[PDB]
């Protein structure tokens, strides 16, 4: 008999699994929510630094129309190359997010040692890709890497339809430090990640005021050779792809229909994705550059160490943000949780063809999330950043492995705010002045400088309809 080979591989659930990272899709976990699991690790966060000052530029006339399509393209030809590095060096890519992925190794404590030293070696080589790169003249396409290593914790959070993760711990925080001390070209390891390293491979420079480290070189012994040690690492690595499926970037590209399986799956992602998913929406209606409100909300913790009692915290304020944003069609894009505090991207206006007063209905979200939240046991403070205008929507990322993203400067100004005027509400002036509320509603706040921010335009703060 005939033999036509090569499994059928493009199925719903392998499409979803796409969205999703290993941690997820190979989870098995509780239904309760919210559910917690404790593990060791190494994750690098890698910054596309000024890559959102490139989404304004893809506004202008010249683009002709299709500044939504030139942009996703080339974004995606440049962040597919690392998501195949950062796979091929056996990581599993958690999030896209602004400008920005984060990947994690995870790994029992006594391999996190050989485990780094992989991580660095991906890392310059992730450097390597980039090295001679540019587009009109002065394009800065180089990218800034921090890697953390040691204890992390997982949220997964959610209700009956919908469900989110969060990594948590000094590992996340320092990752994020570890970036923002990069420069372009720079490698930093946190001070956690220098301790547990293999120093023997590595030649490093301080850091001025900091115990973070820069790597200067990957300089391994005279009999030293990194395939042969690399497949040693592999014992280590569930889920690298080997044997029948060594072609292959992801295991999950491999899996089977399991309607369990998928419905548990499917909660991470958004409903218009799915539609996209089943083939009954064109594959590229999702991109675009659209009018958009950013609520950018932010809460942090007392007990702010204490993944214990953050999860419980975060359970029941997302109960109240996912009813809020279901009467006013908001969705939340992405969670992320450094330095204590657990912000939710949400988004008033992306693919749905409607929504008359966005503006009004934001604000009233946003006090209503922030009246609500304020009260809810080891929330300390809440803050909410509000800014209207053009952002780019699109599935960022690989083939087997991308995300729904949203991006741009009023994306970044509503991060900052609520960073940079905590413990309230405010909004940008596209906001204040389109809501057309009285002027009584709000303050007009001083300005601030924000890192990253060149001119925010007037800011104010929603003080709500009462003097109290
Ligand atoms: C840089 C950027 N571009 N678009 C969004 C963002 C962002 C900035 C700070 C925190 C989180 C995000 Cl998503
Ligand atoms: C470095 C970066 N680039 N784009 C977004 C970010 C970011 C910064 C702080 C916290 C969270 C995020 Cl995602
Ligand atoms: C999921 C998460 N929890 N804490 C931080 C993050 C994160 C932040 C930015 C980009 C990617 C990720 Cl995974």
């Amino acid at each position: 008999m005939n033999t036509p080979k090569e499994e059928f591989q493009d199925w719903p659930i392998v499409r979803i699994a796409a969205h999703l990272p290993d941690l997820i899709v190979y989870g098995h976990f509780s239904p309760e929510r919210p559910f917690m699991d404790y593990f060791d690790g190494v994750l690098m966060f890698v910054d596309i630094s000024g890559f959102t000052a490139m989404t304004e530029k893809f506004s202008s006339a010249m683009y002709m129309d299709r500044g939504a399509e030139q942009l996703v393209e080339i974004l995606n030809y440049h962040i597919s190359a690392i998501v195949e590095k950062v796979l091929i060096f056996g990581g599993d890519i958690l999030k896209f997010a602004g400008d920005a992925l984060l990947a994690l190794w995870r790994v029992e404590r006594k391999q996190l040692k050989n485990i780094i030293t992989v991580v660095i070696k991906c890392s310059l080589e992730i450097h390597g890709l980039f090295e001679t790169q540019e587009w009109e003249e002065g394009l800065d396409i180089r990218v800034k890497i921090g890697l953390a290593a040691g204890h992390i914790s997982m949220l997964v959070f959610g209700d009956e339809t919908h469900s989110h993760f969060l990594v948590i711990g000094q590992a996340v925080d320092d990752v994020r430090l570890a970036q923002n001390m990069a420069q372009m070209n720079d490698v930093i390891l946190s001070p956690n990640c220098w301790q547990l390293c293999d120093r023997s491979m590595i030649e490093i420079e301080s850091v001025p005021d900091q115990r973070a480290v820069k790597v200067n070189f990957l300089k391994p012994p005279p009999n030293f050779n990194f395939d042969e040690f690399f497949t040693k690492c592999t014992t280590f690595m569930h889920y690298y792809p080997s044997g029948e499926h060594k072609n292959l970037l992801r295991l999950a590209c491999t899996l089977k229909p399991d309607p369990e399986l998928e419905m548990s799956l499917q909660k991470y992602v958004m409903e218009s994705i799915l539609k996209q998913i089943d083939n009954k929406q064109l594959q590229g209606y999702l991109s675009e550059l659209r009018p958009v409100t950013i609520v950018f909300v932010n809460l942090m913790f007392e007990d702010q160490d204490k993944a214990e009692e953050i999860g419980p915290a975060i359970q029941d304020a997302y109960m109240h943000i996912t009813s809020v944003l279901k009467i006013f069609q908001g969705q939340i894009n992405k969670v992320f949780m450094f330095d204590k505090g657990c912000s939710f991207l949400c988004v008033f206006g992306f693919p749905g063809e409607k929504v008359p007063d966005e503006l009004t209905h934001a604000l009233e979200c946003a006090m209503d999330i922030f009246d609500f939240c304020s009260q809810v046991h080891k929330i300390q403070t809440v803050s909410i950043g509000v800014a209207s205008g053009i952002v780019f929507c699109g599935i960022v990322g690989h083939t087997v492995r991308h995300e729904y993203t949203v991006i741009g400067q009023k994306v970044n100004l509503a991060a900052r705010m609520m960073m940079y005027y905590p413990g309230i509400v405010t909004c940008d002036s596209v906001t204040y002045n389109g809501s057309n509320l009285p002027a009584y509603f709000f303050k007009e706040l001083p300005k601030k400088v924000m890192k990253g921010v060149a001119d925010s335009g007037p800011l104010y703060q929603y003080w709500g309809r009462t003097e109290k």
